[PDB]
């Protein structure tokens, strides 16, 4: 599933995981850490909205 942060815009694709970041590819939004933000802004998980109907 994708997700984007309602500050810049980013998605975080949960295939794609945040490898920079220490993320590795597949990793699920929920098992980010609560410490995990946005590579781009920095603004956290709570500002990330699920791409869905
Ligand atoms: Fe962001």
């Amino acid at each position: 599933a994708k997700w984007v942060c309602k500050i810049c815009g980013y998605i975080y694709d949960e295939d794609a995981g945040d490898p920079d970041n220490g993320i590795s590819p597949g990793t699920k939004f929920e098992e980010l850490p609560d410490d995990w933000v946005c590579p781009i802004c920095g603004a956290p998980k709570s500002e990330f909205e699920k791409l869905e109907d």
